[PDB]
């Protein structure tokens, strides 16, 4: 591949982050300064566990199915087989959205935007799991301070999707290939705008691997308390991702051979 080819990766994956997005940067910019008030908040803290769980269900979900097209939008997606298509949106969808979510993030109160307004952890409490929430706004406060731009969360959640090591892929070798090739638009675009530096800062991967792991842990403590309200209420996409068995379910199959 040369460097005009490199260049046009550059193009090609931030063309199809801006497509898949889901919300836009300004958007969530503009919004920093409404804020729930303390009565929202204590509304939302006397809301019962399992109204909480499968509210954020559904937004976990509504944030896979954008990754899922930023997925078969990217390019050499598509053309890996169906089974390693699977295996990485499995490993990865989650990771992407977590990095995602470092947008909807204000450092500065440390706030997440959440159905129309910015609240702190304290806005999640009725979920009980606080540990959960408390090192995923770590984890998006850590971003933050990267103050990345769109084109480097664009290449760098490419990165996060197409990852080689997922076990169960089939085409290790092409997996691979693509893998350099989105490195070295990640790099090259990092060389050209003096940006280099984030290298260095960027979460190693046990950290968003301990984040899926402890969401799995959670589900499984809550799918014990409230079997009827996961089996009843949660989407079917988020059960095939996160809870088990429920791996039977066809979602995934069927988002990747529409469009
Ligand atoms: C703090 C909190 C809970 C927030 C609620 N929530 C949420 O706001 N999501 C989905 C955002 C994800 C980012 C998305 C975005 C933002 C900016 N630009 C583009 C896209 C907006 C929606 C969220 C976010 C990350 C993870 C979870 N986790 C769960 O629901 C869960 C917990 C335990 C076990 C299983 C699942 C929930
Ligand atoms: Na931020």
């Amino acid at each position: 591949a040369s460097l005009t080819e490199i260049e046009h990766l550059v193009q090609s994956v931030c063309k199809s982050y801006r497509e898949t997005c889901q919300l836009r940067l300004e958007d969530l910019l503009r919004q920093r300064s409404n804020i729930f008030s303390r009565e929202e908040v204590t509304g939302y803290q006397r809301k019962s566990m399992w109204e909480m769980w499968e509210r954020c269900a559904h937004h976990l979900t509504e944030a896979i199915q954008y990754v899922v097209e930023f997925a078969k939008r990217l390019s050499g997606f598509m053309e890996l087989c169906q089974n390693d298509q699977i295996v990485l949106l499995k490993a990865g969808a989650m990771e992407v959205v977590l990095v995602r979510m470092c947008r909807a993030y204000n450092a500065d109160n440390r706030t997440v935007f959440f159905e129309g307004k910015y609240g702190g952890m304290e806005l999640f409490r009725a979920l009980g799991c606080s540990e959960l929430i408390s090192s995923i706004f770590d984890f998006s406060h850590s971003l933050s301070a990267l103050h990345f731009s769109e084109d480097e969360i664009a290449l760098y959640t490419a990165l996060v999707l197409i990852n080689a090591h997922r076990p169960g892929l089939q085409e290790k070798r092409k997996v691979e290939q693509l893998q350099y090739n989105l490195e070295l638009a990640f790099h090259h675009h990092l060389c050209k705008t003096h940006r280099q530096s984030i290298l260095a800062k960027l979460p190693p991967k046990g950290k968003l691997r301990s984040l899926c792991s402890q969401h799995v842990e959670r589900l499984q403590i809550f799918q014990h308390l409230h079997p009827i309200v996961v089996q009843a209420a949660f989407p079917p996409l988020y059960k095939e991702l996160f809870s088990g068995g429920g791996e039977k379910h066809k979602i995934l199959h069927r988002l990747l051979q529409d469009s």
